[PDB]
């Protein structure tokens, strides 16, 4: 959908940006090693 903010492209490989089901409290989660978490990632 219409995004300015396009963000989730910048994160290192075998991460995600994705959003938190519950609430839809946007988060980045990693599927390589089951790490996530809003805390941008260094890699």
């Amino acid at each position: 959908g219409l995004e300015h903010m396009a963000d989730e492209e910048k994160l290192p490989p075998g991460w995600e940006k994705r959003m938190s089901r519950s609430s839809g409290r946007v988060y980045y989660f990693n599927h390589i090693t089951n790490a996530s978490q809003w805390e941008r990632p260094s890699g």
